Formats: C-alpha cells, structure tokens, sequence
C-alpha cells in the first residue's frame, strides 16, 4: 500500500538549496530560486550538455546524456487543473515521504518578495498547516505537484512558496 509508487518517488532529487523531479530520462524541473548560481556544471555535467531555461520561477534543464534512463518520460503539463485534488511530493532531508494532499486554486501572475507566474492552493491536511508535519516549510521548494490522469501520473508545477498560516501553497508552473 502506498500513495505515490516508489518509482515516483525516485524521480525527486536533492539540488540547491532544495529539490527538483526528473520528467523523464533527460527532463530535470525545479524551482528557479533553488538553483546553484555562478557554477559550471549541474549533476556533473558542462553547461553546454544541458538546455536551460528558466521563465519566472519555473526552471527547466534539458540533458544531452540520459540520466534516469531508469525512468519513463511522464507529462509536464502547463499548470494544474484548478479546482482538483493534486499531491505535493515533499521529502525532507531527515528521510521523511510527505505527500500533502492540495486543491489547486488560480493560475496567476504574482510577485511575491520576485515575478512569479505561480498557480495557488489550498493544503488538505489539517485546520491550519502550520508547522513540518501538516505543512510546507523552508528547504521544501523545487517539490513537484503531481496528479493522477487516467491510470498515468502527471506533474504539473513545483513548490514556490506558502503563507505563514500554511495553508495557501504556491507552486511555480511553465
Ligand atoms: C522554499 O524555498 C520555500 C518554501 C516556503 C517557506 C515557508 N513555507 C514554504 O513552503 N519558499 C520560500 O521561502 C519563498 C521564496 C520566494 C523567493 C522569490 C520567488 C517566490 C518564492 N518565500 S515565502 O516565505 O514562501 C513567501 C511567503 C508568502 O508567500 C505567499 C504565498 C501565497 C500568497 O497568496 C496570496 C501570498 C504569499
């Protein structure tokens, strides 16, 4: 018994000062302000084997080199469907597997502290999320939001930011 399968799971990976999700064997996404500035290479490899592009705080990186070639290509879609139920995948550096059930609210141009083009919702764990075990906290960004279409998973944006109450997350979408 599980929510997500471990497969799923596998495809969320430590980077910066958080995390990113492996679409595919080449396909890395994450959120812009996580990532390593100033340096020469991503997993090991040169810029110049790696497509980058980051728009608002949606980053994505295309590799030359497969590098999940254990992995399947899923579907990146364009945003959430707003108004459903999606996951957030969080895993936190003591090991912890926290899928955090969301309903997805608006997709909308925001500027919160930098141009986010952002889609909001509202965490389906608790009164008020506040806190690690029911919420979102520092550290947890580049986390990808994922939902089920059909029999098939989906990934739909990356976690961006949530108000102090903890309830209303923010994931950046493409
Ligand atoms: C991940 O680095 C971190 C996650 C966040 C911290 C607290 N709980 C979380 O889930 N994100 C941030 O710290 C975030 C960083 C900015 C950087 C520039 C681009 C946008 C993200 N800052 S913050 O502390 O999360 C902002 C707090 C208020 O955020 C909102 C969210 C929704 C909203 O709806 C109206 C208003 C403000």
């Amino acid at each position: 018994h599980h929510h997500a399968p471990p497969t799923l799971w596998s495809r969320v990976t430590k980077f910066g000062s958080g995390w990113g999700f492996w679409v595919s064997p080449t396909v890395f996404i994450t959120t812009t302000h996580v990532v390593p500035t100033g340096v020469k290479e991503f997993f090991g490899e040169p810029l110049s084997s790696i497509a980058i592009h980051q728009a608002g705080e949606f980053t994505q990186f295309r590799f030359s080199k497969k590098m999940r070639p254990d992995l399947t290509g899923m579907v990146l879609e364009e945003g959430c469907p707003e108004g459903t139920v999606c996951s957030v995948l969080i895993k936190r550096d003591s090991g912890e597997l926290l899928p955090l059930a969301v309903r997805m609210g608006a997709i909308a141009s925001m500027r919160i502290q930098r141009l986010v083009h952002g889609q909001s919702g509202m965490l389906l764990t608790g009164a008020n999320a506040k806190g690690m075990d029911l919420g979102t906290i520092p550290g947890d960004c580049g986390a990808p939001y994922v939902h089920k279409r059909g029999n098939d998973w989906v990934v739909c944006g990356v976690h961006a930011a949530a108000t102090k109450s903890g309830n209303t997350v923010v994931c950046a979408v493409q």
